[PDB]
Protein backbone atom coordinates (compact mmCIF):
# COMPACT_ATOMS: atom_id res chain seq x y z
CA UNK A 1 0.00 0.00 0.00
CA UNK A 2 1.77 3.65 -1.67
CA UNK A 3 0.30 6.51 -0.62
CA UNK A 4 1.28 9.31 -3.07
CA UNK A 5 1.04 12.72 -2.08
CA UNK A 6 1.26 16.09 -3.13
CA UNK A 7 3.76 19.01 -1.96
CA UNK A 8 2.53 22.33 -0.98
CA UNK A 9 3.23 24.50 -3.61
CA UNK A 10 5.62 26.45 -1.39
CA UNK A 11 7.63 23.16 -0.91
CA UNK A 12 7.60 21.90 -4.31
CA UNK A 13 9.00 25.41 -5.09
CA UNK A 14 11.68 25.15 -2.79
CA UNK A 15 12.31 22.06 -4.05
CA UNK A 16 13.18 22.91 -7.71
CA UNK A 17 14.91 25.71 -6.57
CA UNK A 18 17.41 23.69 -4.83
CA UNK A 19 17.50 21.49 -7.81
CA UNK A 20 18.24 24.44 -10.67
CA UNK A 21 19.57 27.26 -8.81
CA UNK A 22 23.12 26.93 -10.40
CA UNK A 23 25.32 26.53 -6.87
CA UNK A 24 28.96 24.87 -6.62
CA UNK A 25 29.23 24.77 -2.75
CA UNK A 26 26.94 21.49 -2.80
CA UNK A 27 28.75 20.13 0.43
CA UNK A 28 26.53 22.18 2.95
CA UNK A 29 23.88 18.90 2.67
CA UNK A 30 26.19 17.28 4.80
CA UNK A 31 26.28 19.70 7.67
CA UNK A 32 22.28 20.05 7.26
CA UNK A 33 21.13 16.46 7.53
CA UNK A 34 23.93 16.06 10.46
CA UNK A 35 22.39 18.73 12.61
CA UNK A 36 18.74 17.87 12.21
CA UNK A 37 20.56 14.23 13.23
CA UNK A 38 21.72 16.34 16.10
CA UNK A 39 18.17 17.83 17.11
CA UNK A 40 16.29 14.64 16.80
CA UNK A 41 18.97 13.44 19.37
CA UNK A 42 18.90 16.42 21.33
CA UNK A 43 15.28 15.81 21.99
CA UNK A 44 14.82 12.26 22.58
CA UNK A 45 17.66 13.12 25.47
CA UNK A 46 15.15 15.87 26.88
CA UNK A 47 12.60 13.66 27.16
CA UNK A 48 14.78 10.76 28.56
CA UNK A 49 15.33 13.31 31.29
CA UNK A 50 12.21 13.68 32.74
CA UNK A 51 11.18 9.83 31.36
CA UNK A 52 13.82 7.04 31.22
CA UNK A 53 11.87 4.50 29.69
CA UNK A 54 11.74 6.11 26.86
CA UNK A 55 15.27 4.68 25.53
CA UNK A 56 14.03 1.30 25.84
CA UNK A 57 14.01 1.42 22.42
CA UNK A 58 17.84 2.48 22.53
CA UNK A 59 19.92 3.79 24.59
CA UNK A 60 22.67 4.51 22.34
CA UNK A 61 22.37 8.44 21.20
CA UNK A 62 24.92 8.38 17.87
CA UNK A 63 24.55 8.99 14.34
CA UNK A 64 26.48 6.91 11.31
CA UNK A 65 27.50 7.74 7.83
CA UNK A 66 27.57 4.91 5.44
CA UNK A 67 28.49 5.40 2.19
CA UNK A 68 28.04 2.41 -0.92
CA UNK A 69 29.30 2.69 -3.94
CA UNK A 70 27.73 -0.63 -5.49
CA UNK A 71 23.99 1.13 -4.79
CA UNK A 72 25.49 4.69 -5.40
CA UNK A 73 24.24 5.70 -2.26
CA UNK A 74 24.68 8.09 1.29
CA UNK A 75 23.23 7.04 3.84
CA UNK A 76 22.87 9.41 7.27
CA UNK A 77 21.58 7.31 10.29
CA UNK A 78 20.83 8.51 14.11
CA UNK A 79 18.98 7.09 16.87
CA UNK A 80 16.83 10.39 17.51
CA UNK A 81 13.22 11.17 18.56
CA UNK A 82 12.34 9.99 15.10
CA UNK A 83 9.06 11.22 13.09
CA UNK A 84 5.52 9.89 13.43
CA UNK A 85 3.34 8.92 10.22
CA UNK A 86 1.64 12.98 10.86
CA UNK A 87 5.10 13.80 11.02
CA UNK A 88 6.18 12.48 7.46
CA UNK A 89 3.51 13.85 5.77
CA UNK A 90 3.82 17.16 7.40
CA UNK A 91 6.65 18.45 5.65
CA UNK A 92 9.07 15.92 8.03
CA UNK A 93 7.95 17.93 11.34
CA UNK A 94 9.48 21.19 9.82
CA UNK A 95 7.44 24.52 9.98
CA UNK A 96 8.67 24.55 6.27
CA UNK A 97 5.50 26.54 4.71
CA UNK A 98 6.77 29.89 6.62
CA UNK A 99 10.44 28.81 6.82
CA UNK A 100 10.46 28.35 3.33
CA UNK A 101 8.84 31.66 2.60
CA UNK A 102 11.29 33.56 5.08
CA UNK A 103 14.34 31.89 2.53
CA UNK A 104 13.33 33.08 -0.87
CA UNK A 105 13.04 36.37 0.93
CA UNK A 106 16.53 36.55 1.82
CA UNK A 107 17.67 34.10 -1.85
CA UNK A 108 16.60 38.02 -3.61
CA UNK A 109 18.15 40.31 -0.62
CA UNK A 110 21.61 38.84 -0.57
CA UNK A 111 21.78 35.43 0.96
CA UNK A 112 22.68 32.15 -0.80
CA UNK A 113 21.65 28.86 -0.56
CA UNK A 114 24.16 27.69 1.96
CA UNK A 115 21.84 29.64 5.17
CA UNK A 116 19.17 27.01 4.13
CA UNK A 117 19.32 26.17 8.18
CA UNK A 118 19.06 29.39 9.35
CA UNK A 119 15.06 28.87 8.14
CA UNK A 120 14.20 25.40 9.24
CA UNK A 121 14.22 23.67 5.93
CA UNK A 122 17.48 22.30 5.49
CA UNK A 123 16.62 18.99 4.89
CA UNK A 124 15.66 19.19 1.25
CA UNK A 125 19.36 20.73 0.79
CA UNK A 126 19.14 16.75 0.50
CA UNK A 127 18.58 17.19 -3.48
CA UNK A 128 21.41 19.71 -3.99
CA UNK A 129 23.35 16.04 -4.68
CA UNK A 130 20.40 13.40 -4.69
CA UNK A 131 18.24 12.64 -7.59
CA UNK A 132 15.87 10.94 -5.06
CA UNK A 133 15.64 10.50 -1.24
CA UNK A 134 14.53 7.63 1.01
CA UNK A 135 13.61 8.43 4.54
CA UNK A 136 13.30 5.29 6.96
CA UNK A 137 11.88 6.83 10.30
CA UNK A 138 10.52 4.97 13.95
CA UNK A 139 8.89 6.91 16.35
CA UNK A 140 7.95 5.52 19.60
CA UNK A 141 4.61 6.81 18.90
CA UNK A 142 4.00 5.02 15.96
CA UNK A 143 5.73 2.48 13.60
CA UNK A 144 7.89 2.02 11.21
CA UNK A 145 7.42 4.73 7.53
CA UNK A 146 8.91 5.40 4.42
CA UNK A 147 9.39 8.32 2.80
CA UNK A 148 10.40 8.99 -0.76
CA UNK A 149 10.70 11.69 -3.16
CA UNK A 150 12.43 12.12 -6.48
CA UNK A 151 10.84 15.93 -6.50
CA UNK A 152 8.79 16.51 -9.41
CA UNK A 153 5.94 17.74 -6.68
CA UNK A 154 5.17 14.42 -5.19
CA UNK A 155 6.15 11.78 -2.50
CA UNK A 156 4.88 8.89 -1.23
CA UNK A 157 4.51 7.14 2.17
CA UNK A 158 4.17 3.47 3.07
CA UNK A 159 4.72 0.65 6.15
CA UNK A 160 8.33 0.00 6.32
CA UNK A 161 8.59 -4.04 6.18
CA UNK A 162 12.60 -4.03 5.74
CA UNK A 163 14.75 -4.18 8.78
CA UNK A 164 13.20 -2.52 12.38
CA UNK A 165 14.85 0.12 14.00
CA UNK A 166 14.00 0.79 17.14
CA UNK A 167 13.85 4.34 17.31
CA UNK A 168 16.02 7.15 14.80
CA UNK A 169 15.61 8.21 11.67
CA UNK A 170 17.40 7.11 8.47
CA UNK A 171 17.89 9.29 5.48
CA UNK A 172 19.51 7.63 2.06
CA UNK A 173 20.83 9.65 -0.15
CA UNK A 174 20.75 8.32 -3.77
CA UNK A 175 23.31 10.45 -5.40
CA UNK A 176 23.45 12.06 -8.65
CA UNK A 177 25.85 10.41 -11.17
CA UNK A 178 28.16 13.27 -10.79
CA UNK A 179 28.46 13.95 -7.32
CA UNK A 180 30.03 10.53 -6.38
CA UNK A 181 32.94 12.33 -4.71
CA UNK A 182 30.63 12.29 -1.34
CA UNK A 183 31.01 8.39 -1.21
CA UNK A 184 34.81 8.83 -1.32
CA UNK A 185 36.22 8.65 2.70
CA UNK A 186 38.42 11.68 2.71
CA UNK A 187 36.22 13.51 1.03
CA UNK A 188 33.72 13.10 3.63
CA UNK A 189 35.69 13.15 6.39
CA UNK A 190 36.91 17.06 5.24
CA UNK A 191 33.17 17.88 4.96
CA UNK A 192 32.42 16.78 8.23
CA UNK A 193 35.73 17.95 10.14
CA UNK A 194 34.82 21.62 8.69
CA UNK A 195 31.89 21.67 9.23
CA UNK A 196 30.59 19.32 11.85
CA UNK A 197 33.43 19.40 13.94
CA UNK A 198 31.45 20.68 17.44
CA UNK A 199 28.37 17.85 17.32
CA UNK A 200 27.56 16.95 20.41
CA UNK A 201 27.64 13.26 19.45
CA UNK A 202 29.50 10.46 18.26
CA UNK A 203 29.69 10.52 14.21
CA UNK A 204 30.91 7.48 12.89
CA UNK A 205 32.22 6.97 9.02
CA UNK A 206 31.63 3.49 7.69
CA UNK A 207 34.01 2.32 5.08
CA UNK A 208 34.01 -0.22 1.93
CA UNK A 209 35.06 -3.68 1.32
O1 LIG B 1 33.94 11.68 9.19
C1 LIG B 1 34.38 11.84 10.31
N1 LIG B 1 33.93 11.31 11.47
C2 LIG B 1 34.70 11.73 12.57
C3 LIG B 1 34.56 11.40 13.90
C4 LIG B 1 35.45 11.95 14.81
C5 LIG B 1 36.45 12.78 14.37
F1 LIG B 1 37.32 13.30 15.29
C6 LIG B 1 36.63 13.13 13.05
C7 LIG B 1 35.73 12.58 12.15
C8 LIG B 1 35.61 12.72 10.69
O2 LIG B 1 36.25 13.35 9.90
Amino acid sequence: EVETFAFQAEIAQLMSLIINTFYSNKEIFLRELISNSSDALDKIRYESLTDPSKLDSGKELHINLIPNKQDRTLTIVDTGIGMTKADLINNLGTIAKSGTKAFMEALQAGADISMIGQFGVGFYSAYLVAEKVTVITKHNDDEQYAWESSAGGSFTVRTDTGEPMGRGTKVILHLKEDQTEYLEERRIKEIVKKHSQFIGYPITLFVEK
